[PDB]
């Protein structure tokens, strides 16, 4: 085919975990989608305490933008780097067939910029991050990693073939952080990049992550940057970890359809309480509120939700079902 | 519905593991299921060489009982703390929807009892445990968590819709400990809880257990405390890890049929090996056995098993089948 | 059924990643395959900076062979241990029923053999490996472990039941070592096997490997060992891992169909782009290539690949696809 013959639709990405508009069903044939991105190394806050590392980003945030389109369109990414920025920088699809995903293409040094194409012709929720050869899981633990998420063409479908369409979107991106320590236990801090990587190596190689975070920092997805919904909304939540397992799971409710290792011609898995995610793997989880309240959504080994920080919350609104559960006798002597 | 028209049957709970009388098949309808629990505080020794911890438990074991009931069935629990326990307590159900599981209505100082009620929405094998808002990973990793079983109304069917029907069920609960350790690795001692918490939270956040048990002590389903079978049985074993993955293996055998994420209304995976059971879960396998002799029934981390203590025995008598198996020559010069 | 009317047929083995010569659809009835592997304790170098360990293997590689009969066939293997070794072995296939999977029939000390026959009853890939009674992490994590496939009668099925055909077969074992250190962090060594065993013990229950590999060493299957293929060609990919979970994923391709438990009576998962293979389990991917150049198969934990070992290479000839994927423009000021 003549890919100069298809249509071009412009993006325009948002921040986690908020996702662009698009369409469940595709509404057009086949396109070409076009994204930019722009990478930014910035210094992040990621816990109470105040600590601040030197984060990489995919255009501003930890995690990257989630990026929408249907299965056999082509993205054609645009991917900038500012000669403000001081490494070598490329992107990997986990959607994308050939050159490693796309890093074997698109090495860019500050100041240059790139443009990669790819078929997307695999539905599914799919995990991209940067990896510079030699330099990989440095990248990727200091927050250069994104999803992308390659709809079928008519939308989700359930166990039986039916479809299940969702009201709202959330993307919940997982960054296990390796923050080096001295002996006695406290956070080092370094005046390079080139200065940090042997530390950072050191670190990474406890297999010991110092911090587990959604959205970029402790709390993140918490306060007035909870979650909402309101009972009776069908909610997806996509949830990524380019490099190490998370296992979630929506506290006060379910994964009513569960794409646990995020392939949408696969039939969902469901009635989840919690599901596996391996490390490099987006997932996708599909639940129709019941109850109102504050939920949390954590990273069900315990620690890592509430000691490091895999923790976020729901707050969602409307009427109070007491068949469903209710206080029979409140607390008391 | 008025709940008051249904139903109401109480259930005596027994010990781990073993599980209280239960009917598969649903012989009534819908009921209100009456559970009591109280939760003991209690010192337990959990390993060969004398190690003493704090544990919080419901009805004073580890794990906390099994709970079965139908799908629809309305769970109903009366939940005691005595005064001669120290700390606050809840309950979190992750087969129920709202209030954080039920955690958000059931906070209990000593001297408190209350009474919770839900109704069992999906089928399926699920993890409750304690969650007090501040110190929820303190209160699992301390013992306090077991499992509910939901069943479908017309029992468990395999993957082609036939039925699967169990002669014996057995609860391994799997509990990961983290007894702090001083600089030279021995385990610590404290007076409080509170004087206690500092060195559990640095503990747990090691992310590294110091013990991994079945039945609250290493070798605790051995010996005298051996599961049972005959040749010929089917037998299913549900299995909980409220905080940390695990692998399930029956050396020597199979999981036939095996929920590995717990949930009843998806077909089962077949002639399993070994299956992920993610933190946070309870899976369930079903097996028939075929050959008579002790089995190992394990984490399959091998170190987490026969290091750490996550390993338990099956003792199976009837006859043996030398087709299946054989020594053709015997181990000789 | 009387076993000595049966057809016998002596497979001879061959080093990973290769496969003995097999048939995928079975052209004979069942038979009695004849194995026979011999022991072998050695010094190995297992990473670039000539850490030199004593392994303990089947046929002397780590992993162990990959045997291939199919469902319903027996599998006898005589196993011999020379007195050139110094310690006890025998070993338990997950393919089989009964004895702990062989491994309480099959103790041989130095200059003992055994045979053992067991009907494999179950298709699947699974883990076979050395388990002598107290002993048994040290010796799977000294190497001492492989795989067995059961091919279905019929060959492999896609999840609609029709034919899925492997061109190409490859077998990658992954291992787990535990190298005890100095509190300073460097390797310590040992004089005799049991001189090591209590560092080794100790050192194992850090959950931390000390390296994570492929076929037996850093970079084994790279360079002039680097698995190939051509565009166009199907590969299955068996991948086991008897320890520890692993997340295998093909960087710039797929799981077209993925086993990610190993067992062939269950429909694959498609269009994985990582799985999950639990510790103490053999998974296997199904792909067909559909881009030429070097690919990186991993555990996408990416730390355990890139800083532990746990990488290999795929080079693939044939003619580049501009439709799937392109540089539009190649990076540039
Ligand atoms: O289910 N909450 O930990
Ligand atoms: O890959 N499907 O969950
Ligand atoms: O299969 N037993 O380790
Ligand atoms: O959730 N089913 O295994
Ligand atoms: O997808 N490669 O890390
Ligand atoms: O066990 N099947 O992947
Ligand atoms: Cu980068
Ligand atoms: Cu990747
Ligand atoms: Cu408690
Ligand atoms: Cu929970
Ligand atoms: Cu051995
Ligand atoms: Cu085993």
């Amino acid at each position: 085919v003549d890919i100069s013959t298809l249509p071009r639709v412009k993006v325009d990405l948002v921040k986690p975990p908020f996702v662009h508009a698009h369409d469940q069903v595709a509404k057009t044939g086949p396109r070409v989608v076009e994204f930019t991105m722009t990478i930014e190394e910035k210094k992040l806050v990621i816990d109470r305490e105040g600590t601040e590392i030197h984060a990489m980003t995919f255009n501003g945030s930890v995690p990257g933008p989630l990026m929408v389109v249907h299965e056999n369109d082509y993205v054609e990414l645009r991917l900038i780097n500012p000669d403000t920025n001081t490494l070598l920088h490329n992107i990997d699809f986990h959607a994308a067939t050939g050159a490693l995903g796309g890093g074997a293409l698109t090495q860019v040094n500050p100041g240059e910029e790139t443009t990669l194409r790819f078929k997307a012709t695999k539905p599914g929720v799919f995990v991209y991050h940067c990896a510079p050869e030699g330099m990989v899981p440095w990248h990727v633990t200091s927050g250069m990693n994104g999803a992308i998420m390659v709809l079928p063409r008519d939308g989700l479908k359930d166990e039986k073939g039916q479809p299940l369409t969702y009201d709202k979107i959330y993307y919940v991106g997982e960054q296990d952080f390796y923050v080096p320590k001295d002996e006695a236990g406290n956070y080092k801090k370094y005046e390079t990049p080139g200065e940090a990587y042997e530390d950072a190596v050191k670190a990474m190689r406890t297999l010991t992550p110092t911090h587990i975070v959604f959205n970029g920092a402790v709390g993140a997805l918490t306060g007035d940057h909870a979650l909402t919904a309101a009972v009776g909304e069908r909610v997806l939540v996509v949830h990524s970890q380019a490099n190490r397992d998370t296992r979630p799971h929506l506290i006060g409710g379910h994964g009513d359809y569960v794409w646990a290792t995020g392939k949408f011609r696969n039939p969902p898995d469901l009635d989840q309480e919690t599901w596996l995610i391996p490390g490099g793997t987006a997932g996708a989880a599909f639940y129709t509120f019941r109850q109102p309240g504050v939920y949390a959504y954590v990273n069900h080994n315990l620690i890592e939700a509430f000691e490091l920080g895999a923790a976020g919350h729901f707050k969602v609104t409307g009427e109070w079902n007491d068949d469903l559960m209710t206080s029979v006798v409140k607390p008391a002597s």
